[PDB]
């Protein structure tokens, strides 16, 4: 058994980014930039009012002035003059015309005379000052400035600022595409009614399928296969030569007579461990695939048990995914946090112990912070321990109980900014 | 202006929840259930060995023994009993046959005798304990037992569960649809190359297409509509007939002569509010609008400044497409954090100040903990100010300069579990 530190750091080592690719504004979002971005244009490109209101020379003050012209977009006001001694009416974002030097909003003016009159005038209620309420050209963002790098994650923010900038065809890297089977003579599709004896539904496949579809990457499902060492290298040939990335089985390394996983990824590839030193999840296979005449294939032999299959995909797959999309910083959140009730460590391998974690403005120490409690029994065949589960607490193995109120390290699995709120 | 507090207490107390649905099991994947589900049968539904070993009387204890029958699945060993004085062979999952009472792994026995004479015989080698590495009928999960409740999220482990109990049609809630449209003469799509005077590219549909497709929403994209108060009265009509159940609005709520967004709310339907004390987002409109012979439809007629319109949509429109997603907690996660920079706050309005946050071992303070760094000028037509901004410094309107150390309130805008860590 190898440490978890060290399984990952071999993980890492193997796992490469993939070739970027080129996509659409809409298909570029989740996605991380391959290449970085310079705005053609300045924002604004003209000087753009602030406010609704008057352009005005500030220099001439408080006082009644003619309305020479109305600036809300596009050629409004182009070839006219703002001269000392008059004003012309501006919308927000509107383009300043040329000669006015700032812009009074509309509260501090009076419109003075009839409307029905065609000559528009105007009292300016204050004293400006040269530049006020005016977007100079390049104020949010210089011509050919980098608004975007190579490396950087696109968000809504990201999305907006590629529009601004003109770009609709974005360099990416992409997601990896994985490829799901679930092994087992006892297993009978999830649509199964009445169950025989010694069937069970498989539950691994479609909870890794939403998994994968949670890491926004596309599944292909390979369905059930037998415990038969043949049929098992005919379906791991097809899905090497697919052109999947990542391949995760579940079952079949455990040590019976017909766990066919381990052998198989040892004949076809590098087999670079099958053994770590964590509860739960023991028997975790990693390997490395070269596809026929090509293309490297990660293959995770993850084990069985419920728990074991997501707490290894949580640990080990959605870094690799990460990874392979271009991530430059694919670990998962770790915090620390306060335990809620007491928790017993196992005395020989560090367990990734499930919990429901919220912050407290009171977290047990009199300052706000993080707080756990246990999903209750963790034995690795109980999928109800991972129910509402958004944290795997790192517990060393000192067999200890750990006390109500003690600080330990947890692994943040699911959307920090969905948690439900104390 | 109405506190955000206020305008928060607004929005939810008009956002109703929508009528559940039925969807397929990974179409569930996200959606909130509208259901309980219930185990239809026990996990395991047979005694299931936990171990590859063998199947034993724990009385019978150290000693040689024949094997009886071989069970890994299905109908393996079906009528043989294990009586004392002889063992079974058994795989991980296998069912345990009738009289065996107990599992010895196959790590604390040895084959004994020539394989290929018939008669398979076995040391034990320890003392076992009746019930040792069986799992008994429903240790897992009790038949009839509730998995999952009503107001559930589901996540991968609870689509686990839901294939676990068969479950492969789910009663859920929807996620509202949402149509966007841009507001502005001074627009133009961001497929345009060179710009004429006063024209921008339109920024905030796409950003806000690309925020509701991170809620998970269906999007209706009403493109650039000008400022003709006809023309908006049409789409607003069009999108109120449509079948959506909110409506996005950009722009054409400042104090312009041709900005109909909120008189055109108050003709179709009831505005709540136009006016919030925030900074960035001051004008930001609400309103209920009732399709036509019904369903009731929610109007946010959004800022044009492009902050404000992300930040509104942030801490308005999220948690009401979670209300309408039936979410029991749709408020955004809130933490405390420590500043790494000086902030200076407004004399007047609460400021939703931008900051990249990170998770510290030291937070400054000698203890781990959130830290911020504020993403630099925070002016509203600065869309650079949400690049990679993670959350939203809640500063009080005090006017005073916070230093850097000091703690403040922040929420947090984008999923916590892909925080790149410190
Ligand atoms: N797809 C699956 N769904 C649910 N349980 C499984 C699945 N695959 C294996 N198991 C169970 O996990 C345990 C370990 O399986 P294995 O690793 O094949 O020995 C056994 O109890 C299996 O029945
Ligand atoms: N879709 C958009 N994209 C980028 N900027 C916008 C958009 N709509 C309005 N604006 C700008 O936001 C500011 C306020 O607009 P409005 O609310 O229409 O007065 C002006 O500077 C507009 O040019
Ligand atoms: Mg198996
Ligand atoms: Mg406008």
């Amino acid at each position: 058994m190898i440490p978890t530190e060290e399984a990952l750091r071999i993980v890492f080592g193997v796992s490469k980014r993939l070739p970027p690719v080129i996509v659409s504004l809409y298909e570029a979002l989740g996605k991380v930039l391959a290449e970085d971005i310079r705005a053609p244009d300045p924002l604004p490109p003209y000087p753009a009012s602030v406010k609704d209101g008057y352009a005005v020379v500030a220099s001439d003050g408080p006082g009644e002035y003619p309305v020479i012209t109305e600036s809300r977009a596009g050629n409004d006001g182009l070839g006219v003059t703002v001269t000392p001694g008059t004003v012309a009416y501006v919308t927000t974002g509107g383009p300043i015309p040329d000669g006015a030097d700032a812009v009074v909003q509309v509260e501090d003016t009076k419109v003075i005379g009839d409307v029905s009159t065609e000559s528009k005038r105007v009292k300016i209620l204050i004293q400006t000052k040269k530049g006020t309420d005016i977007r100079r050209v390049g104020c949010d963002i210089e011509k050919d400035a980098t608004v975007l790098t190579t490396g950087e994650r696109i968000g809504a923010s990201e999305i907006g600022l590629l529009a601004t900038a003109g770009v609709t065809m974005v360099k990416v890297y992409p997601m990896p595409i994985v490829a799901i089977l679930s092994t087992g003579d006892e297993l009978v599709e999830p649509t199964a009614g009445t169950l025989g004896r010694g069937q069970i539904r498989d539950s691994n496949r479609a909870m890794l399928v939403a998994a994968v579809m949670q890491q926004q990457c596309k599944v292909v499902d390979l369905g059930i296969v037998r415990d038969d060492r043949k049929e098992l290298e005919k379906v791991l040939d097809e899905a090497v030569s697919s052109g999947v990335d990542i391949i995760l089985t579940s079952g079949g390394v455990s040590m019976g007579d017909r766990d066919f996983v381990k052998p198989l990824l040892e004949e076809k590839g590098k087999v670079y461990f099958s053994k770590v030193l964590m509860k739960p999840g023991k028997p975790l296979t990693f390997a490395e695939i070269r596809a026929k005449p090509g293309k490297t294939v990660l293959a995770f032999g993850l084990p069985g048990n419920p728990v074991s299959c997501l707490v290894c995909f949580n640990i080990f797959v959605v870094p690799t995914i990460r990874q392979l999309a271009g991530w430059t910083s694919p670990h998962p959140l770790r915090v620390r946090l306060r335990l809620q009730e007491p928790i017993k460590s196992d005395p020989i391998r560090p367990e990734f112990h499930r919990a429901i974690i919220k912050w407290k403005d009171n977290d047990g120490s009199g300052t706000p912070g993080f707080v756990a409690e246990s999903t209750g029994h963790q034995m690795s065949s109980r999928l109800l321990s991972m129910r509402s589960a958004n944290a795997l607490l790192e517990l060393p193995a000192t067999g200890n109980v750990l006390s109500a109120g003690s600080s330990v390290s947890a692994i943040i699995v699911s959307d920090i900014s969905a948690f439900s709120i104390d």
